[PDB]
RNA sequence: GUAUGUCUAAAGUUAUGUGCUCUUAUUUACUAACAAAAUCAACAUGCUAUUGAAC
């Protein structure tokens, strides 16, 4: 059905769920369907992250059983791994593709483009949405695929001429959601309070916790606070933030014992840049440190602001990866309904 | 300078048609005509500034 829908439409929007495995599969499906060869020239897939493009290129090259660069390859800033100019499947950053549109606007070395993780709505992504909407007039033969999340698939479709959505199920577990019955006074203090409750109202085995927080200084004060509560009354408590040195970032992926509980206290890095196994519990504070440019003053502001409904759901879907789970939201339903914007 | 005013008790009918017992003001406290032109006695012996999420 996928490889037929792309035959009968030049543009497709795809809701791929977490357990669809979309990113590795569809690229192979379309190459095997034939476009990627000298018939059409290469496939490109954009990513927003450098490390994503390389990791999925390694995975798909190994699923295709080829040395990376030779038929599956990648091209990112500082690093082009394509052993032939005619490398048939090419994973890239959206910025690299955008750079190439300047030197060849028709992109004639490519038959198909996949915009992966386009729900992240990067500057390069958003630009390429307009650029492709115009360029596909200038090339009927250029096939275009846009990945989407459920908040925006209709919106993406309508922009792209109301062209068809396709929704794939994924192998994802249910997460129970719990709003707080009131606004919290200080979310840091509720976060440690609920962390001890989930940790010790259950016995300490077989279910790890992720806690979302707004920044390093806030986060570092939290570990200190939570260790003491155990010593008053086993638990392993770990940080993650982008400024954290990579050796200490890496150890969070390594295992924990039976009877002991892992708990992870995190920035928005754990929404999307990093993926953790065995988390069954989430605590969401409902705020984030969003950069907004004020053009009148010419001034960036890093504001602790309410998150979006989409972002809340993304935090909620961190539990439910490995097994059924729970998300506790430090805010009300009505604040999610009105005070949080949708996208 | 603790306003002041009015009322009534009248007369019956004026002849016709003792216990108990609190109290360190625990008071429903009351009056304003009186006076108001308040400043010597001030003030310590030497002046400060601080931390961002993520790609
Ligand atoms: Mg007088």
């Amino acid at each position: 059905q996928l490889l037929s829908l792309i035959r009968e439409n030049q543009v497709v929007v795809i809701i791929g769920e977490t357990g669809s495995g979309k990113t590795t599969q569809l690229a192979q499906y379309l190459y095997e369907e034939g476009y990627a060869n000298d018939r059409g020239k290469s496939i490109v897939v954009t990513q927003p992250r450098r490390v994503a493009a390389i990791s999925v290129a390694k995975r798909v090259a190994m699923e295709m059983q080829v040395p990376l660069g030779k038929e599956v390859g990648y091209s990112i800033r500082f690093e082009d791994v394509t052993d032939s100019e005619c490398t048939k499947l090419k994973f890239v950053t959206d910025g690299i593709l955008l750079r190439e549109t300047l030197l060849d606007d028709t992109l004639d070395k490519y038959s198909c483009v996949i915009i992966d993780e386009a729900h992240e709505r990067s500057l390069n992504t958003d630009i390429l949405l307009g650029f492709f909407k115009i360029l596909l007039a200038r090339r009927r033969d250029l096939k275009l695929i846009i990945t989407s999340a459920t908040m925006n698939a209709k919106k993406f479709s309508a922009f792209f001429g109301n062209a068809p959505q396709f929704t794939i199920p994924g192998r994802t577990f249910p997460v129970q959601t719990i709003y707080t019955s009131n606004p919290v006074q200080d979310y840091v203090e509720a976060a440690v309070s609920q962390a001890v409750k989930i940790h010790l109202a259950n016995d300490c085995s077989s279910g790890d916790i992720l806690i979302f927080m707004t920044g390093q200084e806030d986060i570092e004060t939290t570990f200190d606070t939570l260790q003491e509560k155990f010593l008053q009354v086993d638990i392993e408590i770990l940080p993650i933030y982008s400024a954290l040195p990579a050796d200490l970032q890496f150890k969070i992926f390594q295992d924990l014992h039976g009877t002991k509980r892992k708990i992870i206290i995190a920035t928005n890095i754990a929404e999307t840049s990093l993926t953790i196994k065995g988390i069954r519990y989430v605590i969401d504070c409902g705020y984030s440190k969003l950069k907004v440019y004020n053009p009148k003053i010419g001034l960036d502001s890093l504001v602790i602001t309410p998150i979006s409904k989409a972002n809340a759901d993304q935090r909620s879907g961190r539990a439910g990866r490995t097994a059924p789970g729970t998300a506790y939201r430090l805010y009300t339903e009505d604040t999610f309904k009105e005070d949080m914007y949708l996208q």
